[PDB]
């Protein structure tokens, strides 16, 4: 029971990392470049594309990933020079699921749980209000809904670890 | 017999691997910029895109790799971490066929054994019904046949160890 | 005499695998956005392109690769496991030089020996008959007549060693 | 106290690094090829690009990263080539410290906190004033404020570690 | 004498491979994408590409380099799997010599010395004579001369060497 | 004092290699197809373009970088086979250094010290005189400048340890 | 009452005459220029027009005046050359009356009271059904409305003539 | 005094006669053609061009002109055909007046005074709101104007007249 | 009836030159700016419309016209000068009537009685067969059929007072 | 004298009659078609050119030809209605010359004395200020001073009459 | 006999005026503007066409339908100035005779009798030689041999007369 | 003699003013839609075109035309108006007789004999020299020898008749 956990957070946490690292990168490649708006100013799809996506999914996700490994490293460096160990064990384990939370939340409330096709783009220099078209966006909401349950299931796990652990 | 099928379902894991890995990515290169509509419509090749090709063929696949793989790395990590054995190898091995099962129902639902040339695409904005033109149907067939041979003789395999075992 | 052979096959080997991985992908980067058709119908440069090239040569060619050495791979998995060989080693390399054989009769009947420069094509929707374009027709048709000697003096290898074992 | 800053100073390198080699690149993918500017003129864009942006940020923080360093390179290959250490080591400190401020100094100098999202170009050949949109003002402003705070990070580090020592 | 021969032969190998591994691909990288010519005809860009450059340098020089190491191979293969050598060595040493001057003298029938700007294409479809004009000459010929001086010389020690055995 | 100069010269060779790998290809990725003449006339861009660039800087670079290894690889080889020195390594010090000198006054009087944005252009087929507006004049101008420094340093410190062992 | 008939419809007859001489022609000027449809495929403008606008109104109204102009004609050069009158001023009265009362019911049940904007087009070579946007369907309309009057009240005169002489 | 009064009249009909026919048409020749749109639905011109002006000036004011001079013509040919005058000459004043006070009206409660020069379109298919840039408003308003001051004087005479004879 | 068909020929010649001169010449107005094929060739479109419309229907009419008037002018002309009377009178009604029906028959045997909206061009240089698609094909029906039948009435009537006059 | 100066007068007006209506409306022909500025900013050209020619020349000297001749018709048409004559006389004179001098006026206050090529326009949605090339600026700067000359000469002798009559 | 020859002349004299005048302009309308080459050399159009076409067929024409009537107007002028008329005759009739040979010869020796589709242009700046495609050649070719057969009975008709005078 | 040449005065005024308005608008139709220069720069043919024809030749031709017939108009208005002579008429001649040579001097100065193909054009905005090319140089070319040869003849008879009054 509690052993498995540790198993299980350790495959999820290699399984996710794969993911993002293998169907991540190629999805968004094209995410510029079939981004077209319906007008015949010049510069209405800059603004309106940096309206709609602030910062894409994948940095996002990217960086949340490298953020909650921090921990393993610090441990793993101290471990190494060495050559108070429960309280860095505590501190470290507290900080990570603290941080996974936070970012958990984040991530809802930035993107939420769709990617509609159809925009409204009102921004210097678009006149008026203007009508652009997203591309895949199936595809993404799939993938951000997956990623949102992988998520859960890492905070899930590691709320059960640390009520454990008490 | 029963040791054989070992070995075949090995090879036969490595050679669709390599297969996936080698001749994936380089045929579904220009998916997007070589589909075209017969309309002039701006947006139009968006929406009907995303309506022909809900979820690519190769992301499917790598998933599906990827996933069928997992009860190994559990199997290997709870074994490195040890330094009911009997039970969790029944469980892996029940788990492993049941998804392979479901995932190649659900692909031979999805896609089915062919990839028309032409599609009808009815969706917003585009008025009325327009006529769309794939590329490369046929390599695109002959792939999916193909993987589905294989997906087929490693379910057979799978099912003729699990009833030896018994 | 005999004991040459074996080191023949094995660089022959080693040589067309490097030429195919190194002189392979960059010759047919741009098949199909240099492939053009002297029409105005939208969509039948796809329809004509399909037509013209059914399966490239490169994939052909890599799977093949990858089919003919599926018999080490299991010869060696075996002898790895284990820690009738003679009846294993004899239908490993009958079946070999089967498939070999087959392929290279395939390979004859579909591509031939020549790659023409123009084509007639006459598939919906192009109206009535019209001719497209090839590019680099010359360098394809060198290495089409350079793989099949490559393939030829294997088979004839693979041959010579079966009928010396008799 | 004293002890744990060398870890965290070696963490919060490694992490720059990984950031800097991750999320860096492809976003200044097409810096170039998505400027526009509003006009006629042959020739407006180059001008007027490079005289938005001189040297790249991505350029300068590599150029950091490589700069930042040398002293660890030159501190092994002493040790190795020789297999008053104090004084070497103080003298290194001392000129990493230098060296990080003065290149946190030019950067703050050089860009500032902001990049905003229009223009004015009035370089030759481009007639009088004209006015160019920038590509992805919102992500670039987030990149240099998270780079900026660690750098800050670091260099607060460093100086606490010269003080302690003196 | 006789012994720094072997030196220099091995150290001259190594450097034409990293030459050709490193500044040999990017350079031809747009050799079809810049090739234009004065006409409106469909397809003469194809057809006057082909007969301008049957096949590229770097393609031949990569054969040849392939080629020239198969004596190399077969003799470690052949000392590996060991575990008349004098006849074995004399004949691997005359073949690489007689397929090294086959190589430079077909090089200097096919190329010659220079790569004029300016090219005459009178083929079909192109009515009449029309003129195209190459991409990047100069330097071209500049990498065409620095490979022949460096076959020659590789030429000249192997001759000299040669002939000192005897 | 003389020990510390072989460490400083390996540094900078270090430090040099890295900066030429790793900020080199991405600067000069579009140096043609950014390069644009004020002109209708098929070809002139090339001619012009070539008449600016004879030789790119990055192949200057690394042909150098390769160029001045060569004598390290010679002396490793050498030792490795044994198993005159003080002669042999006298020499290939002096071949190092002299080729190093001819190389940077190579350099001094092909590209000089600035990289102007315009340029005037009078090659067939081009009429007459045409302007022409190159691609990243600035950061161009700063990296030959750096590169001109480093190869000054490493010319410094060779001469002085050339004049210290006498 | 009876005198003053005959001078209402000659003013009217005048009036009609010089109201389609001046506003009759330029209005119809660009009918086909302006005729846009929205898809891509050659020919599908010059079907659809020609469906939607069989006969242009103009040219129906010119042969209807020319027509109805035939009896006076008649009368004029039979009365020169006489240089049964009673019977020939009854008969040419009759079929002048027949004539305009059939023009208008075919002018009814041609193109009845409005042009809308769009219209649906789904003959060869368009695929399936297409929309196209008709130029100034106001003004026709009003023109429409003003010139059914205006034969409305010729009609009625002449009725009213015919009855009074009985 | 009541003498001069037709001879006002009928000069100033003369004069706006020859105005209407000399600037009126050369004016209004590209009203449709330079009339665009910042949109790329196709058909949007079309229809916000019908929207913006349903019936052009032109139209309008020869309308006008054609139907205030029936009287005259009426008057001409009873007087003609004839070889209670009192009683016809006073009906034609009056409808002279009626008609040409209502046409006054109506003009003025179609066109107003100004002709902007923007406007504001939002028919189908154009989507959500969309600007639009007229051609040539100033010399447009200046006739408007012009015309309006004439009509309003000729209106001034006629009542004036009508006044006098009581 | 001897004397009215005099009459009806007068009229029924001034009719049909009315008609040819007023909805003649603006039908025809883009007969070559319309006319497109599908294909990409250059000078395609010259060739196939030479070819589709030898001598245009408008030339051939109004030559006809002109053609059969010079009887009348040659009659009058010859009675001013003189100032076998019934031999000129019956030799120019006989050179008249046999000029009508030869230009009757050529007429029906050059163009037919329909206009097809599509056309197979295969001359030079278009290559093999190309489809090209007329403009306006109902209306020229139409008018061909109305001067059709107006030609022979005028040949019945012609004929008629030929025969009564014996 | 003072006979000759009618005869002067007369044959001035009908000459600059003639020359306006031969010479004026063929140069004027282009004016908004070849008007041209240096933006991307679709509508710039409109409001552009409608800020630098509010009223054409044409159009002013016609209305003012038209204006000029009133006089005359009054006089002509009070003559033909008779069948203070002094005063008439007096006032059409002083009238007539009253007007010439303030539209001579006018003219000079309005356009000047030149048509400069480039133009600076500032307005709405012009983006700043835009450069505008005029077309035929000398062919224009030369009629403008000829008809200021000769309207020059009219005022002079226009004024001498006046002076002479007293 | 000879009476008859001054009839038949001035027929054919009104006929060929009035076929030059009504169908010698539309056909001529779009030399220039269909005329295209194949090539892309800006500036070739006009010096081939310029080659093509020196002085097109309507100006010859015209210039020599003028030339021919003035003897008629010299003649007109003297007879109604006056109020030798033998030599005077004499002398206009020969000299007309003179001027119709000369002009006959001349436009056959400078047109000939077809107009062929193709044309070979070699002239600057054209490069080389290029293929150009002229529009209308068969209805040319009609209207050459159409106004070669009027113009030779022209001058048989006036040598018969002359030679009858004596 | 002296009384014949007032009539050759009068046929040749009247045979050149019948050429200047038959064909001499239809050749300059296309002056400046044709007239094509290579560069890129906007607003570069404006000006190059308005410095190569500062006035066409045809505004020239006619204000010469107007300009030499003022004479006659005032000598008729003149006489008519009656109801020193022989004074009136000899300032008459001269004063035509000084116009024409002054306008003959002019034509010879302004334009030469020959109309190049090529020309030189160095005005702002164009950057340092540009090469035009002119359309229709031959035709343009044949028509000023042949206005300067028929001016020449009228000044010759003009010069002959004013000597022979004395």
């Amino acid at each position: 029971s509690t052993m498995i956990g540790r198993i299980l957070l350790t495959v999820v946490v290699i399984f996710r990392i794969l993911i993002v690292a293998i169907v991540g990168e190629t999805v968004y490649d094209d995410e510029q470049t079939m981004f077209v708006c319906n007008t015949l100013q010049p510069g209405c799809n800059q603004a309106c594309y940096d309206r709609a996506f602030p910062i894409s999914h994948i940095r996002y996700w990217v960086f949340q990933i490298i953020m909650v490994c921090t921990p393993s490293l610090c441990f793993i460096t101290y471990s190494v020079h060495q050559s108070g160990i429960s309280r860095f064990y505590i501190i470290q384990v507290v900080f990570r699921n603290a941080l996974e939370i936070g970012f958990l939340v984040g991530q809802y409330f930035l993107y939420g749980f769709s990617v509609p096709g159809l925009y409204e783009c009102n921004r210097y220099p678009c006149i008026k209000e203007v009508e652009c078209y997203v591309s895949r966006p199936t595809e993404k909401t799939v993938f951000l809904v997956f990623m949102f349950a992988v998520s859960g299931i890492c905070v899930v796990l590691n709320l059960a670890e640390l009520n454990h652990l008490g």
